[PDB]
């Protein structure tokens, strides 16, 4: 007969739509939140002065568009390590690891979840956070891997079940991989505590369990890197040989230019040497190597320092703007009579919002106010603007009355 | 008692290692034939002026870092598939076409396979030409699909064994899918003569086989992309519904930006739908969406008819550019007297070429006249200049009594 006639019509994405059922929206007041990425203070997509500095700074260069190693770019991955580990870093001045420049965060979870199913022979349980990104699962179910859950979010009171978390990853097997986001939850926006992280590397360390980290967000949290990736650096520093998953999509706001990378922590450099190989093999097949521009530019932003100075400035502006919306939409519906407590929304790190409304709730938003946020009740948190915080603390305040 | 001591170090890669023992060599007339991209007749990497031009009138637009949709820049999948197929040809005005953007050919390559893998009960095996391109194998077998090898390459005439693919295809069980080079084959550089394509396709046809092209080379090969895609549309008119792998590595030299697409003919505009959709859920799982800067160079190049125009003339430059050197290269070889039949030489068509030397006779040319290429008689004709065809063609000569 024919040939595809028996491949199936795929499900509708709910976050396409969400934009979809936006920019279908007529209304003036309108507002997407269900947006992925960062936007300046009228809703308009920014691109980093630095970002433009470097592709100035690039283009007087000249340069080449050859391969570039299965690997990535040799200076962007040691300084995407640096960037990570920090400058006195010991794993950096021991050699011992690997990075790889990856097709971004998504690239990275990807070689690094293949790398899971070819040699952890430990396992085949990747253990996710619930609820953890939409991605996650079929990442890694592709990727060849089981998959399984841990408590992380507590519904009522919109914050972290450190104690079911805690609780349940006690009881996952030793030897299991476990994947942590190292800041800013996608999508709840739960994090842990220094306090509360310290007491999950123990228990990982006793479990022996396999710690798995996407910093997909570093910098982009809080306005600081080097708390934003404390956790990382401390499981390492406890004696845990993690692995990171390092997107700049966010923090860099090369969201199209695909920047990013994986990083294998091992005891020693042969180990390492060993790694990066096997790590490359997997990748050749996938994409021969990685792509060109977002390396280049990335490095060019960590490797000059003034760049790397005014970068680091702007993270912080719009870090700081999220932070503002956050507080901002919090005061309101505390203005606008709202009964309820919010301070979950503030509590919250990241661009990503668990409301704790639900999808009757998201409805009479969506229907009656033309707002767009999916059913889990989370919101992006960039779609909001000083001119609409206050029609979303209005709604928000009418339907949860 | 570490996680990856378990895990060895990799077998070494021939191409790579030529390469870097290329890189290793002192002399001033070392010659590097194992090059995997194409080289200006002073042995440098060459950027098309056309992309100079296309990435000022793309960066002077102040344009977006935005996400692009899981299939990529929809104006780059259309003028890719425009240049593929001939901007009017109808199955591009029927509509019953899906092109997904991917990371140059080898991604493009991969997604296909993993939607055959995922999608295909009809067969496991993939039927591609013995020899192939190294990461052939690969792509198929880390997607999960078996491989067999057809008869291609005559080891007595350095040419096609057309016989014996004609045999062996049509020896094929029916719906299998079988991999075709469309033009500038590698690493044989051997092609089928037209006449013997439209042989070929009835094979094809009767058997039923699925049709998976790999066109990295389109206009690279013989300087006229309608004439080097015209196995892929001759098989397409022939009504054999086909995919197709297109890389713009080579011939618009965007190797490392990494621009690739990824096409499937449907039968009708919505099982395209169909396939685009269920293109898409691969995808999401293996990066997230595909890179930025590469698609909007090749899209302006593509819908821009002066830049175009300027680019097809800088391509067929290019293009008879290893032309003049094979062209080149028989005659010293002929001028320095040798006995032995080098038509094999002009007769092949691309930047790759099967000589047909023994491993001996490279090794001898690797020491003494210090020149670079696979043991398998594998010449990069891209490393090969005006000033050193005389140089080379002594060497071969010299190896060759």
């Amino acid at each position: 007969s024919s040939w595809w006639t028996h491949v199936e019509m795929g499900p509708p994405d709910p976050i396409l739509g969400v934009t979809e059922a936006f920019k279908r929206d007529t209304n003036s007041k309108k507002m997407n939140l269900g947006v992925g990425a960062y936007r300046d203070d009228n809703g308009k997509p920014y691109v980093l002065p630095s970002v433009r500095k470097a592709e100035a700074q690039i283009a007087a260069k000249n340069l080449d568009k050859e391969y570039l190693p299965i690997g990535g770019l040799a200076e962007f991955c040691k300084a995407s390590a640096e960037l990570a580990l920090g400058e006195n870093s010991e794993v950096l001045k021991s050699g011992r690891f690997v990075t790889v420049q990856t097709i971004s965060g998504t690239g990275a979870l990807r070689i690094g979840a293949s790398f899971l199913q070819r040699f952890f022979k430990f396992s085949r349980d990747v253990f996710l956070p619930k609820p953890t990104w939409g991605n996650h699962t079929p990442i890694f179910r592709d990727a060849g891997m089981q998959l399984q859950g841990y408590r992380y979010y507590d519904p009522k009171t919109c914050g972290f079940d450190f104690t079911g978390a805690v609780e349940d990853i006690s009881k996952i097997p030793e030897q299991s991989v476990l994947l942590l986001h190292a800041c800013a939850h996608n999508p709840t926006g739960v994090d842990p505590r220094p306090e509360q992280w310290k007491e999950i590397a123990t228990v990982v360390k006793k479990r022996n369990l396999f710690a798995f980290f996407d910093m997909a967000y570093q910098g982009f949290a809080s306005g600081d890197g080097d708390k934003d990736a404390w956790a990382v650096r401390h499981f390492i520093e406890q004696g845990i040989n993690v692995c990171l998953c390092q997107s700049y999509a966010k923090n860099m706001g090369l969201y199209g230019e695909r920047v990013g990378a994986f990083t294998m922590v091992c005891k020693d450099a042969d180990e390492a040497k060993r790694v990066e190989s096997q790590l490359k093999i997997l990748i050749r097949p996938m994409y021969s190597n990685p792509p060109l521009n977002g390396a280049r530019i990335a490095a060019a932003i960590l490797n000059t320092p003034d760049l790397r100075k005014q970068w680091l400035q702007e993270v912080k502006g719009m870090a700081d703007r999220i932070i503002g919306m956050r507080t901002q939409l919090v005061s309101n519906l505390k203005k606008e009579g709202s009964t309820h407590n919010w301070q979950h929304i503030t509590d919250q790190i990241g661009m990503f919002c668990f409301t704790g409304l639900k999808p009757e709730q998201v409805e009479r938003l969506i229907k009656e106010f033309s707002i767009y946020m999916t059913k889990d009740g989370r919101i992006s948190v960039a779609g909001v603007t000083s001119s609409n915080v206050g029609y979303l603390a209005h709604a928000i305040h009418q339907v949860t009355k």
